[PDB]
């Protein structure tokens, strides 16, 4: 077994989804310690991990897998696959319209075009598990792109991305050039950059040839470009996460709610503006030393600083967790998780008819996995959003939730916060035995709960 | 000659529109001094002014004007005129569809229905001038409604408004009851309230019978109601201003831009959120004791406070100023202002053809009026927005502006700031004399500038 | 007094709105008989009427009025006034944004630009009455445009319009050239043409210099162009009507309704298409010799012909009447009509209080205010009376207006509509009772759609 | 083997997709002759075929397939599966929200709920093939629904559909009742009816118990209802076709085009209406004896009849063909078709590069992949070839797909579409240049619309 197949087999043996995610990330950057990586290198500098083992990723994704996909799946150009090339300093996109059959894709490849698969997790169960598990320790959606570049060519123009990137070299070799942010405003850039020319760049802070097994990481804002040497092609998978997951994004959501709450709860935010402020505020008064401006600006600073007191921080955290649920890949269940939940509940047939299975107050249970559900308050109501009905295709499924009544709130929170400890249904903090069985049965039937022993 | 006609005649002799505005407001609340009113009563207390002069408002509006309006104008029910009556603690609306002809209106009036004209200024040139001048010293759109209530009746249920109200008793008398905000949240209310019942009310802070010439002012949020006693009907005009012109409103517009600027200018606002903040933030963690929760809360509060430093106060002031220009009533020119502008340039048919002079570098000029234009910077471009082409009907006319080029900005701002001081064209700060003439000419032709002496 | 002022004064003394319309049109083309005009010249030939009377249109509109309007009204460039110039064979438009003040307009005029007023009826009460009266005999909206061209210039490039035009020369002179439709597809054109060049034209079927008082008429599809002589300016008003009022426009509305009816009422229109018609129908089979192709074609033709039986002709006629009412200018009342309608009913005042209270008795004589102000229309299974009395002089500013007519009143409503201008006594209205009999009459009177033989109150 | 598996094996050996479709329909209603069926029964009468063979449809769809689907596919309630029951004369729908897991579905079934699968063809390759082939001889979309009703119950209230229905009894038995259209307006109804009550129904024209292998056909407008007798459950597949495919539908699209063309080409349609027709036309005037009213009416009928001469029939036929291509299921290729097309072209990856990477020459012999996968359509002064090869098995999931055919290629395209399944040498295509012959053939082959007589990768 290769290291990748080995660790995946190991993951199936780890009862907690939280621990499985920590383990896979540990494996991803080994031998570098995760603690050291997040403390000093995450979002700060480019990092190269020389693996010394070309088989490290064997089983994750290969060119034969790409070929098999184009033939047996409905892979579309533009929607799923891009064909591009960077020749004569110009970025070209040769995307024919329609389905990307093997004959077409490979003809483009033989003509020097690079092929980029936009959603491999939708077509590969191994990439799916890989991302589903890693998204849990990033606390942010984890996507991927697969890049196949033919010998002696470059598929893309230098540029920097709007996400944190992990480059896994799968096949062949490729010369990579990584540059530090060119200016202060480019550090941890908010959006993807345009295509740059060789003249827009300076001296790379990291230039190296990657080999199968190696890993190259760099923060958003770091310009990069890669090319294949003589005779050897290159296949790599880029793992991306942390798209617009900043303090500023958190603030953009909290501010309108904070002002709204301040206006409704405090008369000072309700008082009228001065009748003559238009006489000293405005671009045509920017050079003015009018004492009225200073007082006006001083009031703006004081009111804005107040707003902190009215900021609904928990509500915004829940709104972001809800969007995370919506963006998430559905879970990959271990053999045990499937066997102990409604997914592995057998239906016995006799005489051509199904003959069904009930939880009791003695049944011990806990959440299917740690990152598949979230309690969210909306419009004075409580809703439990979940990922178990999500597609492997990004946003193909709309947000899924079920209403949690006030009486069940305490028990629901207990279940979400005590994973993976088993809890008897009869020990749930509800006002009646009937309420305990009701909540447990609802969660179990929806595939959100597992039992210590199979129900049947 | 009534006091009103007296002051209007007086305003026609005052050179500055700014002085005219201050003079008219002083007149409106005489003998109470403006300084005292704005400093202690405005947005704070209800105020009554026993004029002791039934002729104070003669010339402003009368029942004869209303009657004449229905006859000679296209007054429509719903859009222009409402009919209502308050019987048995229940608000009624008897609005027939279509035009409100005298016969139909007076018929409803006889049935005990009150009549409410929604936009008097569109039909009465005096009310128009009255509101066009006052809007200048309020620094906010000033509107009005005329109420005609038949004897022994009440047209409306008790309620509070979302604007500052000035009630001018025009004919007859009416028993008015004004109440202080019922609760902190209702003080300076953001929106109009629903219809209240006598039970939802306590003791009125002011109960009085108004008579012709009297003035009754009260802040948004003060519930009120009025009724006519046996034997005399009532006609009054309510002047309204300050609709959604609060600090909260200023903040709602400034914050989104502030965070955006903060994220682009300071890397701290671009840093990634913790990978695990969802483990301790959110409704399901409201009682968590994790110290990271407290640190997260404290960080949000400091980031919010710091946003004030990035708030584009001038840009937002210009946007509100631009909206004020759009919402403004067109200017009412004095006899001499008209005689000195393009609106007074003599032109006819002579010899069967147009008679058709031009302005030179020795011509003294200054803005037509003080509150008719505003320079706004949008998308790296100077725009001069104006009110001169506005309709007396609210928003009937779309926003109107004139693009200003860089080499003319200083000259424009100078003209806007030096009102009403005349300035010879040659003294304009411009690159070539062809620009001093170009600018002065364009402004004169649009009806935004006047000359020291008839240019013809 | 000018002929125009003299005919208008006369119209005020003509009680029937239908007869007034006929009289004004008669006056418009005098001495040519209306019967002859419609029977042989309407939609067929260009017609010139040499009035031999320069003061014929005096009072309708002048350059003085145009000046006054720009000075007192909110005239906007593009919206109400256009500034054009046709020089070097090219058509240019110099419409600056914003209000068109006298200073700007006249400056453009002095620069050789022709000025065109798009809606004179909204600003001139005389133009308004003229069009309000003529629309009734055209049975189609009547609009107008005013044109003022400076000496020695041409404001517009040759072209043809999508409406029937009547050119009234008001001031100065102008050389007109009218060409007969170039090709068969241009005869009675449906839409306006682009700007043509002198090269795309042939020989005029009528060339003449119009002078004040003259009338020039030409059908849609006839190309035309005009130029001003030396030292003399030109002012004329073009009366227009019949925009999209063709048999085809009628068909376009009736067809979708006919198929729907045929499909719900006759199973043959509900039967399935052949399973294999795609094998012989379509562009890739235009050369097929399969006999099923000919049979298919004949089948379509017979089914189309058969829709005629399911065509709701009356319903579509009411719908077109409804739209005409929506496009109509509000009526212009005679002294008498006003004096006998709600618009002339006085309100008595006592102690600064209206006490006028005068209802309609069962012995009142009444009839529709005018003959072309209302129309009964059935929709969604109900009856509605659409009217024009609340329309604005500005095209489509006012939305369609109507009041519901209940089944028990239909007969009485059709009686009044079809008996104008004959006075009918309320008590004789075929209603369900005397109550409903008085209800109808009062409602109609209140909306300003009915008049009484004697004023209900003397002012 | 089962009759079904035997006929499907037979179709894999039949060269023409057109013949394959005729053969399968013949099999579907055997022993009844198709000619007789379309001539006297189709859209006219309910038909019962007593097969006397319980294994006739063996292999098409079973309860086990349904169970396997619920467990291995993302079957959603509402979107993919319905759970209903007819109790006390009232129709009930017990569709919970979300995914339809086996546990949830079987519990409802146990509670007396019938289960209906809305798009079997998306989850079963056999049903897909069955419908893809039959749509070709219907000339209209062929859809299907699967109904599983538990013992002793009725799932749906009596009603009639807006499509032609073929009921295929798969497992168990079921008592069916079919009624003749109640009134003239309901004959060949255009839209589905609401739920009816037993009181609205008269006497059945057809009442019988269906057994595995039987076939029950009935036109749109025929009310029907069924229940499971005490004892066994029932599973059936209903094949539907001919939704809004009537002469009236053809007319609706052609009329506006006809008037537009008539007005543009004939002055009579451009002449003005009378200035006073409002005086004698309209509801108020329906009684009027005005002779002008008679003439007006006659002119409308005359102008309407003249419209036929201006009806663009081929243009409307192409638009409907275009919609048919859009609603079609993608083709199911025989082994030979796949092996002779781009789909079966060996270009597999090995040695670290693309191996076995075969071009068409003027010597190559070709013909359309199948007969019902493409259609030439004229739109806005241009020619487009619409095709079905990239359609999803899910209705309308994929947008309309086409490629532009330039005027210089029109003749060659029509030749290929019209000479199927005869082989034509690329060098013999009627084009203006040799390169044009190669260019068209290569483009069509690469899109999966053409096959070659011999594999290109020899
Ligand atoms: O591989 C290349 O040519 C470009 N790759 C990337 O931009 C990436 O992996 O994010
Ligand atoms: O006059 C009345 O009955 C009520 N008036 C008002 O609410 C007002 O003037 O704002
Ligand atoms: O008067 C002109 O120059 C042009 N006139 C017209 O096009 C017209 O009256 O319809
Ligand atoms: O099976 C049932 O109960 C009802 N079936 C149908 O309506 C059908 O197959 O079209
Ligand atoms: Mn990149
Ligand atoms: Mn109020
Ligand atoms: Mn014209
Ligand atoms: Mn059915």
């Amino acid at each position: 077994m290769s290291p990748l197949r080995r660790v995946l087999a190991e993951l199936n043996r780890i009862p907690s989804s939280r621990r499985r995610a920590a383990r896979l990330f540990e494996w991803l950057i080994a031998p570098m310690p995760p603690d050291h990586f997040y403390r000093r290198l995450w979002e700060r500098e480019a990092v190269l991990v020389r693996r010394q083992d070309h088989t490290y990723y064997q089983g994750l994704f290969s060119t034969a897998d790409l070929d098999s996909m184009l033939r047996n799946e409905e892979v579309q150009f533009g929607q799923h696959l891009d064909a591009a090339r960077y020749i004569n300093g110009r970025r070209e996109t040769l995307n024919p319209p329609g389905r990307a059959l093997p004959a077409a894709a490979w003809s483009l490849y033989q003509a020097g075009c690079s092929l980029r698969l936009l959603c491999p997790q939708a077509f590969s169960t191994t990439v799916w598990q890989f991302l589903a598990v890693l998204q849990e320790q990033f606390g942010s959606m984890a996507g991927s792109n697969v890049y196949l570049t033919p010998p002696n060519s470059q598929g893309f123009a230098p540029h920097y991305d709007d996400i944190e990137a992990f480059v896994l070299q799968l096949e062949g070799r490729k010369l990579w050039r990584v540059y530090r942010p060119r200016a202060p405003t480019e550090e941890l850039a908010l959006t993807s950059s345009p295509n740059f020319s060789q003249d827009d760049l300076g001296e790379p802070v990291l230039q190296t040839v990657l080999e199968p097994g190696d890993l190259l990481y760099f923060p958003r804002g770091f310009i990069h470009q890669a090319e294949c040497q003589d005779g050897v092609h290159s296949l790599h998978l880029t793992l991306s996460t942390y798209q617009r997951n900043t303090w500023g994004d958190f603030l953009e959501a909290i501010l309108p709610l904070a002002v709204q709450a301040a206006m409704e709860e405090n008369v000072e935010f309700r008082r009228g503006l001065p009748r003559d402020f238009m006489d000293y505020m405005g671009a045509q008064h920017s050079d003015s030393k009018d004492p009225r401006r200073t007082a006006f600006m001083e009031k703006v600073r004081v009111l804005v600083a107040r707003l902190g007191h009215f900021a609904p921080v928990d509500a915004v955290a829940d709104q972001r967790a809800k969007d995370f649920i919506h963006d998430s890949l559905p879970p990959v269940l271990t053999d045990r998780e499937r066997a102990l939940s409604v997914y592995g509940l057998p239906i016995r047939w006799e005489a051509g008819e199904p003959v069904n299975a009930q939880l009791t107050t003695e049944t011990e249970v806990h959440m299917l996995q740690d990152g598949i559900a979230r309690l969210v308050g909306e419009g004075g109501h409580l809703f439990l959003y979940y990922t178990v009905e999500n597609s492997r295709v990004y946003h193909l499924e709309e947000p899924k939730c079920l209403e949690i009544y006030p009486q069940q709130a305490d028990a629901m929170e207990l279940l979400l916060g005590s994973y993976p400890e088993f809890v008897r249904v009869g020990d749930l903090p509800c006002d009646s035995v009937e309420d305990q069985l009701s909540l447990a049965t609802t969660l179990y039937d929806k595939g959100l709960l597992l039992t210590k022993m199979p129900l049947a």
